[PDB]
């Protein structure tokens, strides 16, 4: 509501500072400033801002149940917005490199940045790297003399690294561990032995949950100086859980949601990704169903994709997702309940985060 | 050399720390731990270690004239090495992405990281990103209670951003600035109107000088708690001057130093880089020489590349270089003299940095 407007207003402020500074300190010319402005806008906007708005929400929750002088209310909320944009830009960074890494065509209804007619792949790689650097400029500039600066940055470091590590689990999830070797070329897996719930869970824990859930939540606490007033173990546990469900949704939608609605084009089947559908399929498939899977998965051929998708339809995975959903709903409620004990209001924020995640169709 | 091996010993400490942390905190498996170990070795080792050793030298220079407890001596020298390695991992990061962006084949006598038989481009982009995250994991781990932690991290960020911006100038140095529009396909320059000394200076200042000279020198002062005893404006001026000269050498070597000596294969001509040779050549070429250049520059064909090299030879470009060097000598020497005023030992450290840079053959 008033929350979204404030968040969006801050972007313009952040962008102005960044681009103005490129002029006065970095000798940028008008056309390259425009290039980076459009880059920023394309890769940072048009998402649903779940991450960014979570830190705002968490911050709002503590303001509402307490009393603050108007000045201190604005500092915190502005800080929450800047923090949120740090996260949004960090995802921008990830999505840029990820689309290149996954050979994707579309993101958020437009071409992937690296596929923009005037954008070279080589430049896109560096653009992505600029996006992450931007998070650091904005933290030092806006949070210069904040008590939480050191904790915020340290946490940002840890989360970004966990995500880089997860991306390598993800991007190497179709290879055989025992044949993984920089010196020797290696084909994708034939046995699919490493398509297990445990291995799947580990990829997702790192590539997704830390920066999508833990960071927005804990960052919200940081700007409020309210970390102490929650059971951090619970925050961690609820972030990993909602985070995992989030990625399961993403994996399902990759296959089943029309691009016209999703805003992106699926590549999981073609890239031989250890997705939730593939693992769950191998969890229930008979001998003939497995054999057909192995002969068709991980190949660009549009016909072979249809054989996998057909197999996915026949195995009632759509319904296995419901049984997973139901299970997750129980666990989330359980953790929300446990969060109410020390912080009834943060638990409400987590409830909101959950409902948004639960109800999304992207 | 003894100090070299002492420096390398800290690399083993850092590696062992990173890798052990991946096992105990990141659920890494032995095989991926191996992969990342070899990635680290290939990307971080085999260079001259100029950047890393420079921070060791700076610190050694202050220790010789200052009063410290022996424990404090050991700490400063260990910090020096760790900081040196932060910088070497930062270059590792830049070199991995840069070799992808420039389409290069060889780095430090071996294939570029992305050209390793079992590496692939998509995980190489991420490996590169991992390298930079390591610099931050290092900083936070080894420097946690250090008074210079905030200054070091803040300088590191700015330097990193500077470089990223510089890579953006570099990678778009062959487009007409007016044609720079992400919406519209990007044809290479035909007039070469932007191959001017001032435009060349801008690229180099940002892509090279900050991370190659400024960062290690100031790093040496931070870990030493010796920043107050230098004129920082002098440090900046000398860093940018020696840094530019360093890059000039690199551009010359790209074309003239045989790959067996250089440890890398030149791509500047192929990529249509705004290199020193191109800028200098275009600044003295006659009408026919310009024409033939325009007809052959920026193409992969080895016969084309040969003509540009043939043209460069006839243009007597080693004579422009000797004239550039002779003046750089004057100016560097003048800055070293000025540094002696507040800091004779730092001045001497800059003379050593310069000496090594001046007669490097790769
Ligand atoms: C972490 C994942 C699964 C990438 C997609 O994130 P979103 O679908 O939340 O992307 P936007 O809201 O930013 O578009
Ligand atoms: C080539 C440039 C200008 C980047 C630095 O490379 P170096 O020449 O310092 O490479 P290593 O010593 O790290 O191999
Ligand atoms: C950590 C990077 C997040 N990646 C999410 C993507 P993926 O499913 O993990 O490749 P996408 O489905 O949005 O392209
Ligand atoms: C950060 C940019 C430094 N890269 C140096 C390279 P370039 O000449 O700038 O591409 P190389 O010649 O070592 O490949
Ligand atoms: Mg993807
Ligand atoms: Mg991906
Ligand atoms: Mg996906
Ligand atoms: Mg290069
Ligand atoms: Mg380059
Ligand atoms: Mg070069």
């Amino acid at each position: 509501m008033a929350s979204m407007e404030r968040f969006l207003s801050v972007y313009d402020e952040v962008q102005a500072f960044l681009l103005d500074q490129l002029q006065s300190k970095y000798e940028i010319d008008p056309n390259r400033a425009r290039y980076l402005r459009i880059m920023m806008d394309t890769t940072c906007l048009g998402g649903k801002y779940f991450r960014g708005m979570t830190v705002v929400n968490v911050a709002e929750g503590f303001l509402a149940v307490t009393q603050h002088d108007e000045a201190t209310k604005e500092r915190i909320l502005h800080d929450a917005c800047v923090g949120g944009w740090m996260i949004e830009f960090l995802q921008a960074h990830y999505l840029v490199e990820d689309d290149i890494m996954d050979g994707s065509v579309m993101r958020r209804g437009k071409p992937c940045w690296y596929r923009f007619p005037g954008v070279t792949t080589q430049c896109a790689i560096n653009d992505g790297i600029i996006l992450k650097s931007w998070t650091q400029i904005m933290a030092w500039h806006y949070f210069a003399d904040r008590p939480f600066l050191k904790d915020l940055l340290c946490l940002f470091q840890k989360v970004d690294y966990a995500t880089a590590v997860g991306q390598m689990y993800d991007v190497t999830s179709m290879c055989d561990s025992n044949k993984l070797d920089p010196e020797v070329a290696q084909p994708m897996t034939t046995d699919f032995a490493e398509f297990t719930p445990a291995i799947y869970k580990r990829i997702v824990k790192y590539k997704t949950t830390f920066y999508t859930y833990l960071l927005p939540l804990v960052m919200g606490l940081f700007v409020s100086e309210a970390a102490a007033s929650v059971e951090m173990n619970l925050v961690e546990r609820v972030a990993h859980l909602i985070g995992e469900y989030f990625q399961v949704q993403d994996d399902v939608m990759d296959c089943f949601t029309p691009p016209e609605q999703l805003g992106k084009v699926g590549t999981d089947i073609e890239d031989a990704k250890c997705s939730w559908l593939a693992v769950t399929f191998l969890g229930k498939a008979n001998a003939a169903q497995v054999a057909e899977f192995k002969a068709n998965y991980g190949d660009k051929d549009p016909a072979k994709v249809a054989v996998v998708k057909r197999l996915y339809s026949e195995a009632n995975l759509q319904a296995d997702f419901a049984a997973y959903e139901a299970e997750v709903v129980r666990e989330v409620e359980s953790l929300i309940e446990q969060l109410k004990v020390k912080s009834p209001t943060f638990a409400e924020s987590v409830a909101v985060v959950w409902e948004k995640t639960h109800k999304r169709k992207k």
